[PDB]
C-alpha cells in the first residue's frame, strides 16, 4: 500500500504545516501537525477541557463505531518549545492520504497548554519519530508509520515541504518526479529516538564550504534551523545590522536586509536554503526588526534541522531495518 497527502502552511510565515487525517468511522477529518521529532498521535477531542478549545476541530470517540478505549492508558508530553498536553487513549482507524491503519492509538487530550489553544489551525500532532519516544503508559504505543510499515510497498515516508506553498507527505514510495538530481543517503542513529544524523558542514552565501560534523535531528515539527553558536554567528555576521537579542530571544535583523543563502552538507552533496527562507518577518506587527530563521542551539542540547532546512529538500525517512535519511534538491 501507499498514501499521499498534501501538507499546507498554517500561516504566511510557514510556522507549521497541517495535513488532513481521517479518524474513526464515519471519518472525522482533523488537520494534524506531522512531527518527525515526536512519537505521539494526539488530538483535540470531546474530552478536552472546554476553556482550552478555541476553534479547533475535535475528535469525538463516542461518534466513531470503531473507537475503543484503551483501558488504563494515559499520556503526557512536553515539547521543546515548552508546550504540553495530556489525556487518555483510544484505538481507532486512522487514514492518511488513502493509507489506512486499524487499531492506531489515538491519544485524546484532556488538557492542552496555552500555545495549542491559541493556535486554531492545529487540531493535534501526528508523531513520526521512533516509537521508543511514545509517552503512553503503562503500555507504550506505536506511531502511525510503525503500524503501517509492514503493509507499505517500501518502508519509507517522504517529506516535501513547500516554501509559502503546499507540499506533500508520501508513505510507502519515493516520487521520482518530486526532486532533481539524486537522493543522497546518510546514516541515522536511533539512540535518542530521533531521526538523528550528521551533516558534513556548511557555507554562508557564496562563501567557501566549511567541512565540519554537525550532529542533529530532522524535525518537521520545529519551525526553524537550530545550529551551534559558532555556525549561527558566522551566518549573521554576513547580514548588516543583525544581532542577537536576549529580549526578543534570538537573532534579529533589519527587515530591509537581503539575506544570504545557507548551505548544509549531506555526505558529499549540498542543500541550499535560499535567503528568503530564513526571513520570519517582523518581531511584532509593524516593526522593522525581523526574526531570523537560523538560531543557536546552545542550551537546547541538540541541533535541529527544522522546517527552514527541510523545506529546501525532498527528504526520505527510510524505516528499513537499519534506518537512514535521504536528501535531494528540488
Amino acid at each position: 500500500s501507499t498514501g499521499s497527502a498534501t501538507t499546507t502552511p498554517i500561516d504566511s510565515l510557514d510556522d507549521a504545516y497541517i495535513t488532513p487525517v481521517q479518524i474513526g468511522t464515519p471519518a472525522q477529518t482533523l488537520n494534524l501537525d506531522f512531527d518527525t521529532g515526536s512519537s505521539d498521535l494526539w488530538v483535540f477531542s470531546s474530552e478536552t477541557t472546554a476553556s482550552e478549545v478555541d476553534g479547533q476541530t475535535i475528535y469525538t470517540p463516542s461518534k466513531s463505531t470503531t473507537a475503543k478505549l484503551l483501558s488504563g492508558a494515559t499520556w503526557s508530553i512536553s515539547y521543546g518549545d515548552g508546550s504540553s498536553s495530556s489525556g487518555d487513549v483510544y484505538t481507532d482507524t486512522v487514514s492518511v492520504g488513502g493509507l489506512t491503519v486499524t487499531g492506531q492509538a489515538v491519544e485524546s487530550a484532556k488538557k492542552v497548554s496555552s500555545s495549542f489553544t491559541e493556535d486554531s489551525t492545529i487540531d493535534g500532532l501526528l508523531g513520526l519519530a521512533f516509537s521508543t519516544l511514545n509517552t503512553v503508559s503503562p503500555t507504550q504505543q506505536k506511531t502511525f508509520f510503525d503500524n503501517a510499515k509492514a503493509s507499505l510497498d517500501s518502508p519509507v515516508f517522504t517529506a516535501d515541504l513547500g516554501y509559502h506553498a503546499p507540499g506533500t507527505y508520501n508513505f510507502g514510495f519515493i516520487d521520482t518526479t518530486a526532486y532533481t538530481g539524486s537522493i543522497t543517503y546518510t546514516a541515522v542513529s536511533t539512540k535518542q529516538g530521533f531521526w538523528e544524523w550528521t551533516s558534513t558542514g556548511y557555507a554562508v552565501g557564496s562563501g567557501t564550504f566549511k567541512s565540519t560534523s554537525i550532529d542533529g535531528i530532522a524535525d518537521t515539527g520545529t519551525t526553524l534551523l537550530y545550529l551551534p553558536a559558532t555556525v549561527v554567528s558566522a551566518y549573521w555576521a554576513q547580514v548588516s545590522g543583525a544581532k542577537s537579542s536576549s529580549s526578543v530571544g534570538g537573532y534579529v535583523f533589519p527587515c530591509s536586509a537581503t539575506l544570504p543563502s545557507f548551505t548544509f552538507g549531506v555526505g558529499s552533496a549540498r542543500i541550499v536554503i535560499p535567503g528568503d527562507y530564513i526571513d520570519f518577518g517582523p518581531i511584532s506587527t509593524g516593526s522593522s526588526s525581523c526574526f531570523g530563521g537560523i538560531q543557536s542551539s546552545a542550551g537546547i542540547g541538540i541541533n535541529i534541522f527544522g522546517d527552514v532546512a527541510l523545506k529546501a529538500a525532498f527528504v526520505v525517512f527510510n524505516g528499513a531495518t537499519t534506518p537512514t535519511l535521504g536528501f535531494a534538491s528540488k
